[PDB]
């Protein structure tokens, strides 16, 4: 049985929405409860200069001192991240304890990721090639990506469904054919097809 | 001003879009509105799916009723969104490109998919792209459109490498000190170091971004 602890300042965009069939449970905190001013401050301005902000190390780091153990797999979205993939959600849906740590993309102070691989696994991972304000959204991408592979190549080509016969379009009569082989043929050349014209990086 | 039109059979699943996030709506720089796929049922189980032609796994969603519904919302100017892992990728570029948009309408799909004549069917009237944000599988479209919601509100007017480490107070933590180099005040070493650490960084984390073999 899974534990996720995500830790944000925006709790409420990360409120789960209703499946609550006991299978995993998902905490979510607010980073404010752990800052140390009147102010509640998180970031602050980077060392070196420029733009934004920086989150805050003595902020994270007693978040984290809390809420992680040594079986903790810290996990920190990030656009400077190793890439997340399906084997990535593989390999973390049979985790015992996930947190995921939600920061602006600025960063949060390296420090606090530097630490905490000390003494337990942290990994940094960007769901994709575009720039995000925060780590919430790529936070439910991730949870979601997980929690589907807990108990309870080329690409896919296209799907039908009834009516056979819909605004001047018909079903490929193939897949009405009833010869499951010549169908599994066919839907192998859609998926070349498809794959060649969307995403030619798969074929190599 | 922006209009963003989502339909799904979550509709309050797409409340993370709200009041305290990015996602502007606030500030009246974009607008928007969530529909819930089933209004355009007719039949009393408000069914959207339905078992796949040809066989194989799950079910498919129903052309009529996100035929109506496409109709409803769309015209030949806007933009249709189709998420799914099926799609073109959707990049930093695409994000650009669609912050200048009029009408973007977001058609989050579950199970195995929508029937592949709606696309077809849309796009003899409006453009229409089917995109993936990325190489793992999800439930359906829903986070996806959060995602690309987020990435494109960032871009809108009034709103390569891999970006190194940063740091902010204090200079010294738990005994693990900032890279002096930042505390220097030598913007032309500061902007070496971290350019550095910028190459360091992405021919570990990215080395495809430089056009190396990836692991
Ligand atoms: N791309 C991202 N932008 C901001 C935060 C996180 C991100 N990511 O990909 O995990």
């Amino acid at each position: 049985s899974m534990k996720i602890d995500v830790v944000t300042i925006f709790p409420e965009y990360l409120q789960p929405v209703r499946i609550d069939a006991g299978l995993v449970d998902v905490a979510v905190h607010d980073l404010r409860r752990w800052t140390h001013d009147v102010h509640k401050s998180v970031d602050d301005s980077p060392y070196g200069g420029g733009p934004g902000m920086v989150m805050k190390p003595t902020v994270w780091g007693d978040a984290l001192d809390e809420i992680c153990t040594s079986e903790t797999l810290l996990v920190v979205p990030t656009p400077a991240g190793y890439p997340f993939t399906q084997e990535t959600a593989w390999q973390w849906s049979t985790e015992d304890h996930l947190v995921i740590a939600c920061g602006r993309y600025e960063g949060i102070d390296q420090r606090v990721a530097d630490d905490a691989a000390t003494r337990m696994r942290v990994r940094e991972v960007s769901i994709g090639d575009y720039v995000l304000n925060g780590g919430e959204a790529a936070a439910l991408v991730i949870i979601e990506a997980v929690l589907r592979l807990v108990p309870g190549s080329l690409l896919e080509g296209p799907s039908y469904t009834r009516p056979p016969s819909w605004r001047g379009m018909d079903v490929p009569p193939v897949l009405l054919s009833g010869d499951h082989a010549k169908i599994a043929a066919w839907r192998a050349e859609q998926s070349r097809q498809r794959t060649i014209e969307r995403r030619p990086d798969l074929l190599g």
